[PDB]
């Protein structure tokens, strides 16, 4: 029993973290096989960041300008290339600690763990969701760039995020491991609109199922609703519209608890319309949307 | 910017996890140097758990009855001993992945990371506080026994908790690494009173300082209070009384923000008396007490 905002064990990713320095800028890099991946803005100074011409800034750099250090050991850089907003530094040594890995582009609403790093050294690990507007509400300071987000399936690390920037609003933006930003963001020091965000409805329903499994049942009611009716309420409260694909993913939790998905939607409907009334669910006084249906089942039934 | 319930990177602890089997019971063990530490109830069956005579149950076991497996490799057990509620299994091989480590007994109100494990395999990592009543509100299922709690100071792992039991209330109890339970708990399947719990006042104040640092300032007011006055309010709301030692630990956060500790107590006083008014602080709709003053500074200023 109990339900926590649990992250994947970070060991496999800690083994991949390196420090990358170019000029006077230092950030984190990800060393997988004989390649180190890092944000391309490692080649910028603060004067360059208003609107960098990355192709021109990179032409001024040679392999020997990229200093890569894995703890204490120095890596020899034998190639460099820019792919979208990431640099790929070919090194002469394959990382002996490279786990089995994949590069994936996650969908908005999915969750992942972040290993926050500074100077190539891991500082902490936390779990978060990719917002529907493609920002992440992380915890990052200057020098965290290059820290990565990931999921783990037994022995396989699926890397999904590399941290690049903090928007003036204090929320975070970054790329997949091919350097494509999630959302409309660009790697420039400009004010950039993050879209209207919404609450991840399928995750709130998953978390209500986790609450029932863990004994928090006070919000269950005598009602039911329809997808149509529920979606009018989702609209009013800035929740993602629920689809049959969401109801289908909630199937296992519905079977586990014996609570039909639309009956749980009627509980969510009443909580949106009436609030928590000074009560809590799984130690939260708000509706939590950072656990997917997969996360709840993994946490409540067990997977290593 | 941003503030998350951040855990320490778990890699150093993942390298120490093993599976321990005795008879038909399997749980997790911690392999440090040539010793494996695990809950002594690995020697019990379900018939034994109502009131085990641990000394007699252990006399029936020999070194060859304790099966220890580190991933795939089998460890040869050359000694066994019970110390309080833990078993220490001497193995013929020192763990090559033993980090620099210490065994510490944490105080109530302090925080630590938990690496939840099943069958010697890490499943996830989360941060939590040792409650003032010596329970932990973890997330654990059957087979999680032997999972450990820890803190990390650069390269040193200070192990503070080994998980033993889930109380009928769904909260968790365990021991320090010498096998002494935190709190009044005993390793028996009986209903056991956990004391009256309280909210960790110094941690709520630390988290209000983290909120101000991160831009959440709405709760700051024109008032101040005294330790005496604040403690009357702490009493009414089941908060730990604040002492000068707590005010002293909050010194760095007070200097960082320029907000005197007693002025922040007056903000906490008004939040206790008036509630959040449907507002949030650092994404929470309740007052958070799982971040110590050290955690806030480590997270807001940066340490690896
Ligand atoms: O935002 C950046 C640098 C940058 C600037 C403009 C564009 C790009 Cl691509 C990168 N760094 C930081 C990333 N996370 C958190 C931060 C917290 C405080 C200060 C900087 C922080
Ligand atoms: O409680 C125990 C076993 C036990 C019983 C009595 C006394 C002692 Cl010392 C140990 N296991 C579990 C530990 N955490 C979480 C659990 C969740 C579900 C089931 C068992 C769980």
């Amino acid at each position: 029993s109990g339900f926590r905002k649990m992250a994947f064990p970070s060991g496999k990713v800690e083994g991949c973290m390196v420090q990358v320095t170019c000029g006077t800028t230092t950030l984190n890099g990800l060393w997988l096989d004989d390649v180190v991946y890092c944000p391309r803005h490692v080649i910028c100074t603060s004067e360059d960041m208003l609107n960098p011409n990355y192709e021109d800034l990179l032409i001024r750099k040679s392999n020997h300008n990229f200093l890569v250090q894995a703890g204490n050991v120095q890596l020899r850089v034998i190639g460099h290339s820019m792919q979208n907003c990431v640099l790929k530094l070919k090194v002469d040594t394959a990382n002996p600690k490279t786990p089995k890995y994949k590069f994936v582009r996650i969908q908005p609403g999915q969750t992942f763990s972040v290993l926050a790093c500074y100077n190539g050294s891991p500082s902490g690990v936390y779990q978060c969701a990719m917002r529907p507007n493609f920002t992440i509400k992380g915890s990052f300071l200057n020098g965290s760039c290059g820290s990565v987000g990931f999921n783990i399936d037994y022995d396989c690390v699926s890397f999904c995020y590399m941290h690049h920037m903090e928007l003036p609003t204090g929320v975070h933006a970054g790329t997949d491991l091919e350097g494509n930003f999630y959302g409309p963001f660009v790697d420039r020091q400009t004010a950039q609109a993050a879209g209207t965000d919404t609450t991840i409805t399928v995750n709130v329903l998953a978390w209500l199922y986790a609450a029932v499994i863990n004994g928090d049942r006070w919000f269950l009611n005598r009602f039911t609703t329809t997808l149509n009716d529920f979606n009018l309420v989702a609209m009013k409260y800035n929740y993602e519209p629920l689809t049959q694909d969401h109801v289908d993913i909630l199937g296992p939790l519905s079977a586990q608890t014996g609570i039909a998905v639309l009956d749980m939607c009627a509980s969510l409907k009443e909580l949106l319309q009436n609030g928590m009334n000074g009560r809590t669910i799984l130690g939260s006084a708000l509706l939590e949307d950072e656990f997917t249906p997969f996360d709840v089942v993994r946490q409540c039934s067990g997977v290593t």
